[PDB]
């Protein structure tokens, strides 16, 4: 629906996992009255990414929800997903940009749309697999939605876990401990990375304070390649856990915490962490 000779390329906003997003104007009259739309297109294209490709593409035209960025179509010729534009780019950055005017009670309504996005995927037995605020978009001040799709599989018929093990680089830092150990991924091991998102955002992303450091301060910064993971999971299974941020009340942090329980079967439900929080900012607003 869209022709490569009417999208204009006007800058790079970022890489992940395989792919690459622009920002680029599609205007069709020539005229400069057309719309500014997000395109992603791979990095390296193969025969194998492309096949992903074209399922994440499919995965994303399937789902319509206020928390989840908008399909619009694709340009063949190489194959390129065109998107809506959000103009306040990736929750990591506008976070990080704007710490001093985002309060908790804002966080809290980015946390719960965030909830409610996942909850819709589950309902299609979509695993999204990449959990993570750089993966999450800002429409507008009161607005976030889930924005890339890029690892997410859908579930067996038969089965509540996807096996998958992907070669390069993967966020081992939001996995679950059975993420890790067994490459099992479900809507509990999503749960999991959820509670990453819940720390991250009360960091405010402060540099020293991200997974990556926290965790390899707590193994040991001497560590490789091979043996960080295997460290890591030694260490989530003793109970090793992410440190309450600065200024995080409590009773968001115990909502963490039982995010990250080694006990697949005990970590909450999304429909349930959406009330949580949602009677949490209530009782903020009196
Ligand atoms: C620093 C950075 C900025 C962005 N994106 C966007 O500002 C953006 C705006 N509308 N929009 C639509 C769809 C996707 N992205 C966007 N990203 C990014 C997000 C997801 C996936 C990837 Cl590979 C990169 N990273």
């Amino acid at each position: 629906q869209f022709e490569e000779r009417h999208l204009k390329f006007l800058q790079q906003l970022g890489k992940g996992n395989f792919g690459s997003v622009e920002m680029c104007r599609y205007d069709p009259l020539q005229d400069n009255t057309g719309e500014v739309v997000a395109v992603k297109k791979l990095q390296h294209s193969t025969e194998e990414h492309l096949r992903d490709f074209e399922r994440e593409i499919e995965i994303l035209k399937s789902l319509q929800h206020d928390n989840i960025v908008k399909y619009k179509g694709v340009c063949y010729s190489n194959l390129k997903l065109i998107m809506e534009y959000l103009p306040y780019g990736s929750l990591r950055d506008y976070l990080q940009k704007h710490k001093e005017r985002i309060d908790h009670i804002k966080l809290l309504q980015y946390t719960s749309q965030i909830c409610k996005g996942m909850e819709y995927l589950g309902t299609k037995r979509y695993i999204h697999r990449d959990l993570a605020t750089r993966n999450i978009l800002v429409e507008n001040e009161n607005r976030v939605k889930i924005g890339d799709f890029g690892l997410t599989k859908v579930l067996p018929q038969d089965k509540e876990y996807y096996k998958v093990k992907e070669p390069g680089e993967s966020p081992i830092f939001w996995y679950a401990p059975e993420s890790l150990t067994e490459s099992k991924f479900s809507v509990a091991s999503d749960v999991w990375s959820f509670g990453v998102v819940l720390y991250e955002l009360f960091t405010y992303i402060e540099k020293s304070k991200s997974p990556p450091a926290e965790f390899m301060r707590m193994i040991g910064n001497d560590k490789q390649g091979q043996m960080i993971v295997f460290h890591l999971i030694e260490l989530l299974k003793n109970n090793g856990r992410l440190p309450r941020p600065d200024g995080c009340p409590d009773e968001i942090y115990m909502i963490m915490t039982e995010c990250w329980n080694n006990n697949v079967n005990q970590r909450p439900s999304f429909r349930d962490l959406a009330l949580r929080v949602d009677q949490i900012r209530d009782n903020m607003a009196g």
